[PDB]
């Protein structure tokens, strides 16, 4: 049915599980789908959060997305332009007029989306002496007050900062708090089942946390540094991230729950940076490729095995979620790790899509 080798879950599962007893990994989990029905999905190894014994990683289980989230405040700003209230050619000084100065007063909706705005990759907390960095009017305050460290259009910049300007505007268009309008529009619209901004304390042991500092921010009340959780800070599970994947699939639907229009998404997918601009990503200069508005579409065709058109995006954690549109295919993962290794996170990726078969 859904036209899949299972000969390669096999050296899917084979991959993960050599991981984690070699020590590399805690726990993984992936999910998988053939026009919209998941065919395959798994959940290996066990998690510990330094401070109790192993339980069972679970394809249910409750985990941190990371950067993840900015998919989601992605949605929501778009949400806001299909009614008006927003436009992407829109000076962010219109709305926040912290922002009217030289630098920041050229910096629209569209670059934040793309990360072009010329923001630094974060903000300092080490400078902010007696400033609040949760209070929203220190944190635009505190920002204005550092220089930027490109013109706008100058160069594609992965910034966590651009993002929870974002979740400011968001906030101030919509008259309640960026949390509210997330869990409204587009959690409880497209039925996330086991998604929260904060996890509910029933649900707690259920997350799957590798350290304390995750143990400690589970609970927590707000974010440690940012006025809110625009850029990072969702809790999720597979099940709800192949939900969004399959959304931006069918360009904004899912069945009965709608959360754009397909002329939106179609607009998302399509590649909005400036050819020639250079790449960079905390500090060190990557491969360029295509990036939509807010939706990565890289890596994608060239050496890889995902079709050209393949968006993705990936959170630290790590997480990740890609969607093949030629091939009507959708893969989402959890592999919980505290380093990055290209051999634990993306080369199961080939292993996937050298699986995927005609129809
Ligand atoms: C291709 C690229 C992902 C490749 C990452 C490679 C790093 C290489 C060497 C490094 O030295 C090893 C890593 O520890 C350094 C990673 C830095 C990235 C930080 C995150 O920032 C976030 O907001 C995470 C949100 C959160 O933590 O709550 C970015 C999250 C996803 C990135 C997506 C993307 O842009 O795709």
């Amino acid at each position: 049915n859904p036209a899949f080798d299972m000969k390669q879950i096999n050296a899917l599962n084979g991959h993960y599980q050599t991981m984690i007893d070699n020590g590399d990994l805690q726990c993984a989990s992936y999910m998988m789908s053939r026009g919209g029905e998941v065919f395959a999905a798994e959940s290996l190894g066990e998690f510990t959060g330094g401070q109790k014994e192993k339980q069972t990683f679970q394809l249910d289980t409750i985990r941190e997305i990371g950067a993840l989230t900015k998919v989601f405040t992605a949605v929501a700003v778009m949400q806001l332009v299909e009614k008006g209230l927003l436009d992407l050619k829109m000076p962010v000084k219109l709305i926040l007029p912290a922002f009217d100065k030289p630098g920041f007063g050229e910096i629209k909706i569209l670059h934040l989306l793309t990360h072009t705005a010329g923001l630094s990759f974060e903000l300092d907390i080490q400078k902010a002496e007696g400033i609040d960095l949760t209070n929203e009017e220190e944190w635009i305050n505190y920002l204005v007050s550092t220089p930027l460290e490109y013109g706008v259009d100058e160069a594609w910049n992965y910034s966590r900062t651009g993002f929870v300007i974002l979740g400011i505007i968001i906030s101030k268009v919509t008259g309640v708090s960026y949390e509210q309008y997330v869990t409204k529009h587009i959690i409880e619209a497209l039925g996330l089942e086991r998604t929260y901004f904060y996890v509910p304390d029933t649900l707690k042991e259920e997350v799957c946390v590798i350290s304390e500092h995750e143990c400690v921010q589970l609970e927590k009340s707000h974010h440690p540094y940012f006025p809110n959780k625009a850029t990072s800070g969702l809790y999720s599970s597979l099940r709800d991230i192949w939900k969004l994947a399959e959304m931006f699939r069918n360009k904004g639907r899912l069945k009965d729950k709608k959360l754009l229009g397909r002329k939106t998404v179609e607009a998302m997918l399509r590649n909005q940076i400036k050819p020639g601009l250079p790449f960079y990503f905390f500090g060190a200069p990557r491969e360029e490729g295509g990036f939509g508005l807010g939706i990565n579409l890289w890596p994608a065709g060239d050496h890889y095995f995902m079709t050209e058109g393949t968006f993705s995006h990936l959170g630290m954690g790590w997480c990740g979620m890609f969607s093949d549109p030629a091939e009507d295919f959708t893969y989402v993962f959890f592999t919980p790790i505290s380093e990055f290794h290209p051999h634990a996170v993306l080369t199961p990726l080939n292993i996937v899509w050298a699986g995927i078969e005609l129809e």
